[PDB]
């Protein structure tokens, strides 16, 4: 029989939609996940379809020589004012199956924005998008439960700021960080905390933590953009990226 034969090939044809770069990322956030919660409780290579399947998100590799990869891994360098050695290492596009049509695009002021996160929640973050935080209140509420700007979603333009929240996963030592699609609206500046913010100032979409400078002091070492609505995000690219600072 001949339909034998073309089952076997509808799976390798099944197969080889996930490419050998992104089955390697899927393994490695899913080998990042399962380490942190092990850990938290004491206790080439064929393909990994069954965990991509499972994040909903589409993942395809930028090569590193097209021309995609050099522009967007410029962009990503272009506020690097640590000044600090970087590899970018892979640069991933994402697509959530529900982000691409429930985006508040029409606000206008859209940019795309950093944001860095502990590699064990990229797992998370690619099935479920960034997620508001659980505003506290039936106890007082802690500056260790609340960014400086409230309860919202936090992003930067500056690579060194990300640095700060990408930190080195314990499976391979790479960093992670996202690039995002953030549609700011009225954008409002602001030079001092305010941890009680849990939507933006009446008639502003997003609010703006300036950071400071010799000129104008400020609350904020880093400049942060803050939304409080999943809807005004829409994630972009994955970046893997290294520090040889981080080395010995
Ligand atoms: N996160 C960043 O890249 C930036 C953060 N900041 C600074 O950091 C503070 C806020 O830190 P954050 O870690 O951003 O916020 P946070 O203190 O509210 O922590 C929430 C964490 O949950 C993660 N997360 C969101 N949705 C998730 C999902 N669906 N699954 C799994 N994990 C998910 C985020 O990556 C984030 O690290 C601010 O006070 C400011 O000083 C400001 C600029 C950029």
């Amino acid at each position: 029989s001949e339909q034998l034969q073309a089952l076997l090939l509808e799976e390798v044809m099944n197969s080889s939609t996930l490419s050998q770069e992104v089955s390697d990322l899927v393994e490695m956030i899913w080998a990042e996940a399962l380490g942190h919660l092990e850990h938290m409780l004491g206790s080439p290579n064929p393909p990994s379809l069954a965990k991509y399947r499972a994040l909903r998100c589409k993942i395809e590799h930028v090569e590193q020589n097209t021309e995609e990869f050099l522009r967007v891994r410029k962009e990503v360098l272009q506020n690097h004012h640590s000044k600090s050695p970087v590899d970018v290492l892979q640069i991933f596009r994402v697509g959530r199956v529900n982000e691409t049509t429930e985006f508040l695009s029409k606000l206008g002021n859209v940019r795309p924005l950093l944001h860095g996160s502990p590699v064990q929640n990229i797992v998370g973050i690619l099935c479920r998008g960034l997620l508001l935080p659980k505003v506290v209140e039936d106890r007082g509420v802690q500056r260790t439960d609340v960014g400086n700007l409230g309860s919202g979603i936090y992003f930067s333009d500056s690579l060194s700021t990300s640095i700060k929240y990408s930190h080195p996963g314990e499976t391979d030592g790479t960093r992670l960080l996202l690039i995002c699609d953030v549609a700011l609206g009225k954008c409002m500046d602001l030079h001092e905390k305010d941890f009680s913010l849990t939507e933006a100032p009446p008639g502003y979409d997003s609010v703006h933590g300036v950071s400071q400078t010799a000129s104008v002091t400020t609350d904020f070492e880093d400049d942060e953009f803050v939304v409080y609505k999943t809807n005004q995000v829409k994630m972009k690219y994955i970046i893997k990226f290294s520090m040889p600072g981080d080395q010995i």
